[PDB]
RNA sequence: UUCC
């Protein structure tokens, strides 16, 4: 309770955000904007032909095709965990309130009864201790940068040579700035280094959410989406409110005259940080090589490609849990940033670092605009960062911090309710490493796959197992929240990192099998998040570089779903039914001409030699580049298809920087 | 042209 200060694009603090420059100037005036989107070339979210298309398929699909998700959220059968009504969206025009974020989220977490720190001792070691393995014997590689991506505040460059340079100098004049800071003088800090100020709000549209079908009206539901207006946003839920976004798309035909079929909504509007680029980069440069740690050394917890990959681990589990919590990302521990700084700086790590580390995630964020009419206003002093936002995804080290937190907070709802018997083994610090160890190697009787909050928990035949149930039986009936951290719950039709986990009558982790989620591939074909931006010349820039690729490995992520082949029936007949045209076919040429294209910016692709030695992998990848944050990493891409998406700093002056900031 |  404290009301946090916000300052209107007029004021000079928020000038300060955006250099003299176009770009930059632009992005602090840019004004709420919606409309259709290029589904692939060519083609509009909104063409009548299309979204006659999508309401077929969606309903023959959802109707053919019920979900077979058992009472505790395992699915079987056809692999179907929902109706196929995702797609119903009009894909391009957001649903309206889309919220502001929090200045503080410390009365959200309290009210939600939630520790305001480690609770036991043990918690506290045991955070601690991830700390410690995981920002251990870390080793130098160059910083990548994701090419066409804005630097945001302060100059929004989007120029793969600006940035090299804004980087390069920023590893420089790291230490400098930073020590400005451990000095408090943050406006020097940015001023001379650009390191500070502010986040940028950047709308990520979730295409699909959730619409049903209430057989007793006859008509369509979209899922209440609640947002804090400003005021509430400020105080941080002590006054305002917090109400449901307008997913109405009715609106849409007397505004821009577009039929819109019942049943049809504006889509879900998450908000996303656009990090400060001078900043995030000191950030990154560690964040990285800590990926590269918990991903090899802490491979059977943290790393995982394939949906094979992922069956062998659970293939021997007793028991396998499939945890969910929501809204992961506001709710995220001012507390766990802070004990981590701490043990970081115990572990011996340089200080200027680890304050840039600390400032970056209690930076102020500038709010673009949330809707018409709105925004262009600046939460929190950046003089004098102070904001308990959560986690600011932008943020360098997002993922980390989503794991660091999420993986302890599991392997705590594990002691706690099944395995006492452990508990003995944490008595000091080193115990606690050596334990922590063991479990993330998957080398104890409880063991955990995730990725920042989505998991599954698994337990061998022992001890514990008996617990484990009771804790499955817990989320069920799901009237008490299994943990002091965050609310946790089990996952309805439970599946982990896009890839459904299939279970059979026996209903167990050894007959159970993975395999991709179908709505998945719906939703990705027939609702991108972002258009095909044809517009943009150099398509490695682009946020989908080559759509049609995606066609090829296609039978191969989603071929083992049980109703696939129907699916692609399904369409083949509905596409043709609306288009004229076979969709088979369509896709095909589409492959064609983008296999061409990308051997343009293929070096060693022969100027037409085929997808030949690309992986499954590599392609998804190219249609979909931002999956190259989550689901893969720069190690499962094939060497060169990376160089087309990103590009780094060299090594030699990365690694300089590594060594100034590690332990000595 | 708006993030990891
Ligand atoms: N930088 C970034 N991170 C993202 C973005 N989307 C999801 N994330 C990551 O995903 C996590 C959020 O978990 P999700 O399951 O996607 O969503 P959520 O906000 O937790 O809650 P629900 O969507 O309501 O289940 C965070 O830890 C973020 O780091 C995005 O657009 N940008
Ligand atoms: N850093 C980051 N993490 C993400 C992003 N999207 C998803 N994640 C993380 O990865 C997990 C699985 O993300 P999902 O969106 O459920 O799965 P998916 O592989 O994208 O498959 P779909 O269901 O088809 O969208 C989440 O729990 C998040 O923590 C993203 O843009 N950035
Ligand atoms: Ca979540
Ligand atoms: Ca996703
Ligand atoms: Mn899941």
């Amino acid at each position: 309770p404290r009301r946090a200060p916000a300052f209107p694009l007029s004021d000079i603090k928020a000038q300060m955000l955006f250099a003299n420059n176009i770009k930059a100037q632009q992005a602090s005036k840019r004004s709420f904007k919606e409309g259709a989107i290029e589904t692939y070339e060519g083609l509009l979210s909104v063409d009548p032909r299309f979204l006659s298309f999508k309401n077929e398929l969606s309903r023959y699909l959802t109707d053919h095709f019920p979900a077979n998700v058992d009472e505790y959220g395992r699915v079987y059968g056809n692999g179907v965990r929902t109706n196929f009504f995702g797609m119903r969206h009009m894909n391009g025009f957001p649903m309206i309130p889309a919220t502001w974020p929090l200045a503080s989220n410390l009365k959200k977490r309290a009210d939600a009864d939630l520790a305001d720190g480690p609770v036991s001792e043990r918690d506290n070691l045991l955070f601690r201790a991830a700390v410690r393995l995981m920002f251990s014997d870390l080793e130098p590689v160059p910083l990548k940068i994701r090419k066409g991506s804005s630097t945001c505040i302060p100059y929004f460059s989007n120029d793969m040579g600006t940035k090299i340079e804004i980087a390069e100098r920023a590893l420089e004049k790291a230490e400098e700035a930073g020590n400005l800071m451990l000095q408090g003088k943050f406006d020097d800090a940015y001023q001379l280094h650009q390191m500070g100020g502010a986040y940028y709000v950047v709308y990520r549209a979730q295409s699909t959410d959730a619409i049903t079908l209430d057989p007793k009206t006859g008509k369509f539901v979209s899922k209440d989406r609640m947002v804090a207006d400003f005021e509430y946003a400020v105080t941080g839920g002590e006054q305002g409110s917090l109400f449901a976004a307008s997913k109405d798309a009715s609106r849409l035909k007397e505004q821009y005259g577009i039929d819109v079929p019942d049943g049809f909504f504006c889509e879900r509007r998450r908000t996303a940080m656009g990090g400060p680029f001078a900043l995030n980069a000191p950030i990154m440069a560690v964040a990285q090589p800590v990926r590269n740690k918990i991903y090899s050394k802490y491979a059977y917890t943290f790393h995982h490609t394939t949906r094979l990959n992922k069956e062998e681990k659970v293939k021997e589990w007793s028991l396998c849990v499939a945890t969910d919590v929501s809204d992961h990302d506001t709710f995220w521990p001012g507390w766990l940033r802070d004990l981590i700084c701490d043990e970081l700086l115990n572990m011996g790590y340089a200080p200027w670092w680890v304050k840039l580390f600390e400032t970056s995630l209690k930076l102020p964020v500038y709010v673009g605009a949330p809707a018409p009419e709105q925004g262009h206003t600046l939460l929190g002093d950046p003089s004098n960062p102070d904001l308990e936002v959560g986690l600011s995804s932008g943020q360098g080290a997002t993922d980390l911090m989503g794991t660091l937190l999420m993986s302890i907070t599991y392997l705590v709802m594990q002691l706690d309710h099944t395995a006492p018997h452990l508990n003995s083994r944490i008595k000091d610090m080193p115990s606690a490493c050596r334990f922590l160890d063991s479990y993330w190697q998957g080398h104890e009787e409880i063991r955990q796959i995730s990725k920042s909050d989505d998991a599954m928990l698994g337990w061998t035949k022992g001890r514990a197992l008996v617990g484990g149930h009771r804790l499955f039986e817990m989320l069920k009936e799901g009237k008490v929240n299994p943990s002091p951290y965050m609310k946790i719950s089990y996952e309805h039709g439970g599946a982990f990192l896009g890839d459904i986990l299939l279970y059979d009558s026996r209903r167990e982790p050894g007959s159970a099998i993975f395999v991709g989620n179908i709505n998945s591939m719906l939703n990705n074909q027939f609702s991108p998040e972002y258009g095909v931006q044809s517009g943009v010349r150099d398509r490695s820039k682009r946020k989908r570089p080559f759509p049609g690729l995606a066609w090829a490995s296609m039978k191969d992520t989603y071929g083992a779903c049980p109703i696939y082949s129907d699916v692609l029936e399904a369409i083949e007949r509905c596409w043709w039914n609306a288009f004229g045209e076979s969709y088979r076919a369509y896709r095909e040429d589409m492959l064609k001409r983008d296999t061409l294209e990308l051997s343009r910016y293929v070096a060693s692709m022969a100027r037409q030699a085929g997808l030949a030695e690309l992986t499954p992998i590599d392609l998804e990848v190219l249609a979909d580049p931002n999956k190259l944050q989550y689901k893969w990493t720069e190690a499962d891409v094939s060497a060169n298809i990376h160089e087309v998406l990103m590009h780094g700093v060299s090594v030699e002056k990365t690694e300089r920087f590594l060594r100034s900031v590690m332990p000595r």
